[PDB]
């Protein structure tokens, strides 16, 4: 059983306009099989709309495609996004009173590398209010949060969206 297309789609921006469905092919063919590859082109002069997409196989094969960034496709360097609100940072809710910092790294740092975790708490009180920010050094890591349909951290089924 294959993923949802919509999931194995990377949109790639910033192309070069010399960039054509072959080379962005032979490029991205290397971290996958390719099952789709376009580049966009106005349909009366053919010129490059400088963007296109490419479907992989499968979402392992996305990952890696994300992971072997920074992109130089026929010289310049090229911006990546899965199938755009680029966000680092997400909002954690249902954390509840028991959350540590720890429990978010330990779960969090396998999406992304974490540069801040704020556990939120009431500015009277100082008790924890049940929700926590954490920012990531990029987008990619949001993009793969927020696609999945559950997170479970401390036993807790949580709430993550974007945030800001
Ligand atoms: C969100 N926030 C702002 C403040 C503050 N310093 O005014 C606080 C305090 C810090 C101690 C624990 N929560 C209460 N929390």
């Amino acid at each position: 059983p294959k993923e949802p297309e919509q999931l194995r789609k990377l949109f790639i921006g910033g192309l070069s306009f010399e960039t054509t469905d072959e080379s962005l092919r032979s490029h991205f063919e290397q971290w996958g099989t390719l099952t789709d590859c376009v580049v966009m082109r106005d349909p009366n002069t053919k010129r490059s709309r400088g963007f296109g997409f490419v479907t992989y196989a499968t979402v392992e094969e996305v990952d890696a495609a994300m992971n072997a960034r920074p992109h130089k496709v026929d010289g310049r360097v090229v911006e990546p996004k899965r199938a755009h609100l680029t966000v680092k940072k997400i909002f954690v809710g249902g954390i509840k009173e028991d959350t540590e910092e720890h429990h978010l790294r330990d779960y969090f740092e396998q999406y992304g590398k974490i540069e801040v975790i704020e556990i939120m708490t009431d500015r009277g009180s100082g008790k924890k209010r049940g929700f926590a920010f954490v920012t990531f050094d990029d987008h990619d890591s949001v993009d793969k949060i927020v696609i999945q349909k559950y997170h479970t951290v401390n036993g807790h089924n949580c709430e993550v969206r974007k945030a800001l």
